[PDB]
């Protein structure tokens, strides 16, 4: 139950494991927004497209 | 009835301006392929955007 502990280890693991999911959530994350932006831009043009009937 | 002639003369002038129509026609024509081709290609890319949704 000491600070340094077992427990210490598994948690302070835990807590890495966590820093890096943020990190790659956030990396992945403003891929995503950018080729989702690009979807719904093309979204837009075919739209624009159908208008012209 | 000679190349004098006021009719003859007046026809050869009509063969004239209609040739010079045919060049305009010919100019309008590859103005329209030309226009067509790309309408062509924007159809092609519509069709393959739609492919891609």
């Amino acid at each position: 139950l000491a600070d340094d502990g077992i427990i210490d280890n598994a948690q302070d693991n835990v807590n890495a494991t966590l820093k890096s999911l943020t990190k790659q959530y956030l990396s992945v994350s403003n891929s995503i927004d950018e080729t989702v932006a690009r979807y719904k831009a093309q979204f837009t043009q075919l739209d624009t497209m159908m208008s012209k009937l």
